[PDB]
């Protein structure tokens, strides 16, 4: 069996789909490849928040913003490792991105709140309906039917077909154990996330990593993108850089979307009753701080105060559920409850809530220079939680230019061969900042599509 197409999209993610809906916007026919039974990789598992500098929500909330703060709070969260025209394109097109899934892709975002991730100056993430990727992967799903984007589902791409002058030409992928093969007259896009649920892959570029748990994320994110792609001399880089998330379940290593209640004012309180790391740091700062920390645990408590900001806990109901059947999180009246049920000596609890209640009044975090300001936890009811970090992205991968075109071991561009979104190794250096994922794979998917869309017909 054999299909021909103009472009071929590997993966169903954010990257996969916008690559999609840009070839057929140009008139080109197209269609996405994905190795599972159903669409959406870990774009549909994700939060799903999205960075904007300059976005219509921060206009409504009147929050100023640049885009010279947003690549500079990018490229410093990752050491200045990301490459910074990749960064720069990035942060120019997030507005455009964000407004074309808002307007053509008909995602909903709401119009009065934003997430200040981690490492953010400000307060810059769009938040989709649901607090996850559910709510944009589906409007994808309707708007690639709508416009004839055929999604085909448990194909497997396994080699990339080049052609004598070294063009890639097409893929060939695996369906019900048969070989599939993809003609693609005009580019291949390889969309098809990170590596982080390889086992082995992770092994072989970071010996040291965590290994308490096992992959928690979506289970195709296995990096055969980067595997195919180099087998016809693409190039890759920072492999090695592998992040974990800091506050994800004890007994899985599971994220906890319940805690993105830390974004509002929620603090980190270790086993002694202390506060330890400041709750807007970095992702990989706050993982080695509670590493750190008695147990290698830290508790997440907050209030109702901050749920009627954040919604958090009305948001992720399923986790509340199972985390409270499984004795990892209570919601209690008063601090010396939430001292209690999971054994935190009392007094040291309310002398640090006493502090935070101070720093939130006078806007001055003493202990550890909170970025957007502590918020006062005097009042109940109160939700605790108990997490751990785990590992669950890789900031590694294939080297593209800002145009998505994949470029080879001396840096040439590989004709034929566009990469985009959670795959590619240059935007994030050596820590990815939350919400900048989103950014990315829609802009250089939206850019993929459009840059496979206009490459030359093969003859
Ligand atoms: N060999 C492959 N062939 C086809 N699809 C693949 C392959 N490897 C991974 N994929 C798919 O690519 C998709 C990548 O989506 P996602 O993880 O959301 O990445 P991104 O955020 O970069 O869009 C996943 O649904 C995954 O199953
Ligand atoms: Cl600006
Ligand atoms: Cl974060
Ligand atoms: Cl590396
Ligand atoms: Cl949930
Ligand atoms: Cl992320």
């Amino acid at each position: 069996m054999e299909y021909t197409y103009d472009v071929v999209i590997i993966g169903s993610g954010g990257a996969g789909f916008s690559a999609g809906l840009e070839a057929i916007a140009a008139g080109r026919s197209a269609v996405i490849i994905e190795k599972m039974p159903i669409i959406g990789g870990n774009s549909l598992i994700s939060g799903a928040e999205m960075n904007v500098a300059g976005s219509w929500v921060q206009k409504n909330m009147g929050i100023t913003d640049s885009k010279e703060l947003f690549i500079s709070d990018t490229l410093k969260g990752g050491d200045f490792k990301g490459d910074p025209e990749m960064v720069k394109t990035m942060v120019d097109n997030a507005v455009g991105a964000a407004e074309w899934l808002r307007d053509y892709v008909k995602v909903e975002f709401y119009p009065d709140q934003l997430f200040q991730f981690g490492g953010h100056s400000v307060k810059r993430a769009l938040i989709p309906k649901g607090h996850t990727g559910a709510e944009v992967i589906s409007k994808f799903s309707i708007k690639a039917d709508e416009v004839g984007l055929p999604i085909h589902t448990n194909t497997k791409a396994e080699k990339l077909i080049q052609d004598q002058t070294g063009r890639i030409v097409g893929v060939e992928a695996a369906h019900n154990g048969k070989t599939i093969t993809y003609h693609a007259k005009r580019g291949v896009v390889i969309a098809t996330g990170g590596f982080s649920s390889n086992m082995e892959m992770r092994k072989k570029y970071n010996p040291e990593l965590d290994e308490r748990y096992g992959s928690t994320g979506h289970a195709g994110g296995t990096g055969d993108g980067i595997v195919m792609a180099e087998k016809i001399h693409a190039a890759a880089k920072n492999m090695g850089y592998i992040q974990s998330y800091p506050i994800c379940s004890p007994t899985s290593g599971a994220i906890a979307l319940i805690a993105d209640s830390r974004f509002f004012g929620a603090v980190l309180i270790n086993q002694k009753g202390e506060r330890f790391v400041e709750e807007l740091e970095r992702r990989d700062v706050i993982s080695h701080a509670i590493l750190a920390q008695p147990g290698r645990y830290t508790y997440v408590l907050w209030n109702q105060d901050i749920e009627n900001v954040a919604h958090t806990v009305e948001m992720h109901q399923g986790e509340l559920k199972e985390f409270t059947k499984d004795g990892l999180m209570y919601k209690v009246d008063t601090l010396e409850e939430a001292a209690k049920v999971f054994n935190i000596p009392e007094d040291k609890l309310l002398s640090t809530i006493k502090d935070v209640n101070h720093y939130a009044a006078t806007g001055k975090d003493e202990a550890f220079n909170h970025r957007s300001g502590l918020v006062d936890l005097s009042k109940g009811p109160y939700w605790i939680l108990k997490a751990t970090p785990s590992v669950h992205h890789t900031m590694g991968g294939l080297v593209v230019d800002t145009r998505t075109r994949v470029l080879d071991e001396q840096g040439k561009v590989i004709p034929g061969l566009f990469a985009a979104g959670e795959v590619t190794g240059l935007t994030h250096g050596t820590n990815r900042l939350g919400g900048n994922a989103y950014t990315d794979i829609i802009v250089y998917g939206r850019i993929a599509g459009q840059e496979a869309a206009k490459h030359h017909h093969h003859h």
